[PDB]
Formats: structure tokens, sequence, C-alpha cells
DNA sequence: GGTCAGAAAATCGGTTGTGGTCAGCTGCTGCCACCGGTTAACCTCCAATTCTGCTGCCAGCCT
């Protein structure tokens, strides 16, 4: 009963906790967002420059 | 053996004359002090006691 069980229990119970400290809150809060690769960070820039095009055409 | 023009003193003050003298910028010119932008192998989660009041908590009569 110890495979992620318990464990989750124990996960949203800390999730829902204070952290009193400020920059163990903003370490905590940024831990969440997963990390990238290569083709990812590509269109990630294709979708920039795209978007920023197109408001710069439409002005 | 006496009255009137001139000469000779500082004195208060205007001229004046130039002889520097100091500053007042004035470029200006070099420089130097300061602010802003840029760098493309990869490597992605911290360093004691004493007293009073308040709040959170669990059994437990009452409905």
């Amino acid at each position: 009963e110890d495979e992620s069980e318990a464990l989750r229990q124990a996960r949203k119970d800390a999730e829902l906790t204070a952290s009193a400290d400020s920059v163990r809150a903003y370490l905590k809060q940024i831990g969440k967002v997963a990390l990238l690769n290569a083709e990812e960070e590509v269109e990630l820039a294709k979708r920039i420059e795209a978007g920023l095009y197109a408001t710069q055409l439409m002005t």
C-alpha cells in the first residue's frame, strides 16, 4: 500500500502546507513546470516570431 | 605811512592717464569618466525563566 498511495496522500498534504520562507516558496513554485528540448525551443521561438509579426502587422 | 593786485601755502575735489591686473567667460580641445549594449560546444530547483493571553483540539451530554 506504499506504492504511491500513502506517498500521494503525503504529497497532497505537503502541497497544501505553508512553507513560510520566501526562497523555499519560490523554489517550490518554480519546480512545477517541466523542462524542454531543442525542437520544443525551436517551435516556441517560431510561434514568438509569428505572433510578434502578427501584432506588428495588425497595428 | 595805509589800501589793493599778485604769489604762495595746503585743501577738497575733478581729470586723466595709462599701466598693469584680475577675472569672466569663451572656445576649444583634448581627454576622461560614465552609461549602455554584446559574447552562440555544453552544464536547468536553497545556508533562561516567569507570566499572560490566544488558538487549536478532543471527549462528551444534548438535541
